[PDB]
């Protein structure tokens, strides 16, 4: 994946949103040893929810007199093994508002990956 | 795909956002008789501008006193034929901004799908 739009900085250290995808994706999926059909809507809301409570939590001003400054949109895609391409444009605030996307690289015996994609558009 | 949050009305008639989507896959992809990782890149960035732009023109006020009250952004991905899940969660408006999907889906000899998802956030 790639951007082809110009963007403002992460209201959440992405070393932060690393470690929020990496361990929503890894509680959902982590004990998984195969793709399973029946069960990727029930992991897909695991993991979107998981990753929006945290990012909710961690993007709010430390003080009441300042409300929430970012909406949120979170999508999560589990791709069973076979080729995949995707890209993004945008028409916002090139200076505050961005994306930010995380894979989820499955081992051979797993036969999925997750890919994860945060947008944060302020105000 | 589905999604998990609550949403607004799109600011273009979803019969549009269909028909717009339609034509930028049918340009980019109507063509190719195959699935080639070579012009993946290419393919994507033309059905996004031509989403992109499309959707910019048509959501502008009619008048010039109204700026843009939309901000956009726009998904595309390539999917070689093999098992797909995707959702989407949010932290935003939900009584002005939402999302919208589409899938091109190729034929037999094709040997791979376009999905494409549409974000608009209000102000």
């Amino acid at each position: 994946h790639h951007s082809m739009a110009a963007q403002g900085p992460s209201p959440i250290p992405t070393n932060r949103l690393k470690q929020i995808a990496a361990d929503a994706c890894n509680d959902a999926i982590g004990s998984a040893e195969f793709y399973d059909h029946a069960k990727t809507e029930q992991w897909n809301h695991q993991i979107i929810n998981t990753i929006l409570k945290a990012v909710i939590a961690e993007s709010q001003p430390s003080d009441s007199t300042t409300p929430p400054q970012f909406k949120f949109a979170v999508n999560s895609t589990i791709v069973q093994h076979l080729g995949m391409h995707s890209a993004t444009g945008a028409f916002w605030n090139d200076k505050t508002d961005g994306m930010w996307t995380y894979k989820h690289e499955g081992d051979e015996s797993k036969g999925m990956d997750v890919v994860v994609m945060l947008i944060w558009i302020a105000v």
